[PDB]
Order: structure tokens, then C-alpha cells, then sequence
């Protein structure tokens, strides 16, 4: 349920978890 | 259900999960 | 449930965890 | 892991 | 990890 | 980690 | 001029 | 100019 | 000039 | 030589002018 | 020696002029 | 040598002008 290194302009969301 | 080393102009979306 | 290193011009959301 | 070097990106989603 | 370079990132979700 | 550098982001949800 | 959406991009030159 | 969207860029130039 | 977003940007110049 | 609407994630690098 | 309407992800990367 | 209008992730680079 962890996230690592989001890095080099990286995006993320996860909606409706 | 863990995500890792999202980098050189990467993105995830993961919506509605 | 953690999160590490969100740098690099990184976004995360998680909404509605 | 070295030397990465990427653009944007775009991504939509409508619901 | 080095040497990463990058640009920005769009992403949009209505609901 | 060395030496990453990069843009801004942008990411809008509605609900 | 309307409607545009585009990606990123990646151009280098070496002298 | 309407409704633009778009990512990042990169351009490099050594010298 | 309306509605426009967008990401960063990198660029670099080495002399 | 003037500068108009940058906007939208716009960069000028204009060098050696 | 002007540049107009530089959008959709375009980049424009002019040297030695 | 004027610019306009840089945008949608628009990028210059003009050097050595």
C-alpha cells in the first residue's frame, strides 16, 4: 500500500481508493 | 498494491479503485 | 501505507484512501 | 539506473 | 538513481 | 539520488 | 489555437 | 488559445 | 488565453 | 525586441542578445 | 526575426543566430 | 524581434543571438 520514488516529473493519483 | 520508481515523465492513474 | 522520496517535480494525490 | 531524461505527459479520465 | 531530468505532467478525472 | 531536476505538475480531481 | 493538447518534447544539441 | 493543454519540455544545449 | 494549463519546463545552457 | 503572452508552462531562454 | 503562437507541447530551439 | 503567444508548454531557446 506504499509508493517510492516518484521522481523525473512523476505524478500520480489513486482516486477512489 | 504498491508502486515503484515512476520517473522520466511518468504518470499513473489508478482511478476508481 | 508509506510513502518515500516524491521529489523530482513528483505529485501524489490518494484521494479518498 | 541512470540518465533518464523524459517530456510531460497528459492524461484524462471523464466519468 | 542519477542523472533524472524531466518536464511536467497533466492529468485530469472528473466524477 | 543524484543530480534530478525537473518541471512542475499538475493534476485536478472533481467530485 | 482551440482544442490544442500535446505532450512533452526533448531536443539537445552537443558542440 | 483556447483550451490549451499540454506537459512538460526539455531542451539542452552544450557549448 | 483561456482555459490554457500546462506543466514546467527545463531547459539548460552550458557555456 | 519586446515579449508578449508567455504563458502556459511558456520559457524563454533568450541568451547573448 | 519574431516567433508567433508557440503552443501544443512545441518547442522551438534556435542557436548561433 | 518580438515573441508572442508562447504557451501549451511552449519553449525558447534562443542563444548566441
Amino acid at each position: 500500500d506504499n509508493i517510492k520514488h516518484v521522481l523525473g516529473g512523476g505524478s500520480v493519483q489513486i482516486v477512489y481508493k
